């Protein structure tokens, strides 16, 4: 479990410099101070290591969001949405290599794809429930179906956060991405 | 060139049923009514076939958008933005397998990635120029930097159009995706 954490730290450190395809099991064993068969005792494959790393990062974001949901900020609605979006900006932005590699793995691994899909459904359902609350309270007008609006806003964040972290061309500079998303969320949720 | 079109039609037809990884050069040659070495005369690889198919689809969208830019619809601004977004909805939605496969290839092929990147820069620059025109005319307020807003809106369309076409979970139903995007564009461009 000390050895399990070493393998995970090693893989995260190596993913900073090259993609999964260019990391071997022997690379992971060696960085973690173990042999190849001992590695295989903890994980069936390098792909299982990535899946665990992504799982931990996705769970970290999810728990931070649950914490925030229970403990709303005392501020205006634009700043509340910013604090929510910020959960993902900071959590995934603190783990850029796992983010990029976990995202590429969605194409090749059904476990990575299903993990992503489960959490995006949860985050979208929570986004729609808050939009519905805002509407029920008369702060937001009833425009699009809340679930469809929430779906597009979450997919926008996914693609736009992750492009910014990878410094893709094109992308929103990382120091501008938070304000850019919060503007689009607030205008599309509250705007007639 | 008759044989080149056959290879392209064959690959598009086969991509409807399986990914590129599961299509062989011999599969492409056989569907197009040629041998393997004759195939290799027209394309250096199955990846070069995908790149050409994506190139044709991206150019088709780009030209349709240029046509629209010169020949604006005579209608209210919400419907004008809808006609623009619709270029991509119809062009890429008419070529779903190429869209999905071209998008997966971005991870593995620098030519596919560079092609995508060039056109997204062009479409974003045109989006920002129209937003700037709307602002200059006093129809839209000066909120976010236009280029940053345009970048996020284009990345939203990319991810949300393509998720809907692939029937990803989660996604906006394809029959609702156009209205959903147009709402977010109009509110975020015109909303204070
Ligand atoms: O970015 C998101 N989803 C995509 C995640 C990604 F990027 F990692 F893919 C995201 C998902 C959900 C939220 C949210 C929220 C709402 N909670 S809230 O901000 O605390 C809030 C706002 C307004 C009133 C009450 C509470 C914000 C952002
Ligand atoms: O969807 C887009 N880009 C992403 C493409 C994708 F999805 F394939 F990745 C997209 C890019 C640009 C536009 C546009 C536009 C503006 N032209 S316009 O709609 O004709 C117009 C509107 C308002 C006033 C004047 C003209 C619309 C959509």
């Amino acid at each position: 479990d000390d050895r399990e954490l070493a393998i995970l730290a090693t893989a995260e450190n190596l993913l900073e410099d090259r993609p999964l395809a260019d990391i071997s099991v022997d690379d992971l064993a060696k960085g973690a101070g173990i042999s190849r068969p001992t590695f295989y005792f903890y994980f069936p494959s390098k792909e299982a290591v990535l899946l665990t790393l992504l799982d931990r990062v996705v769970n970290q974001a999810d728990m931070a969001l649950q914490t925030l949901a229970e403990n709303p900020a005392d501020t205006d609605r634009e700043n509340m949405w910013r604090t929510g979006i910020n959960v993902f900006f900071e959590t995934f932005g603190s783990h850029k290599a796992v983010t990029r590699a976990g995202q590429a793995a969605r194409a090749t691994s059904v476990e990575v794809a299903e993990l992503w899909s489960t959490f995006m459904q949860k985050w979208i359902a929570y986004t729609a429930a808050v939009i519905d609350a805002e509407r029920d309270r008369g702060a937001a007008p009833r425009t699009l179906p809340a679930h469809e609006l929430a779906t597009a806003l979450n997919l926008m964040n996914e693609r736009t956060l992750f492009a910014s972290f990878a410094g893709e061309q094109p992308s929103v500079p990382e120091a501008r991405v938070l304000d850019t998303l919060v503007h689009i969320w607030v205008t599309s949720i509250y705007g007639e």
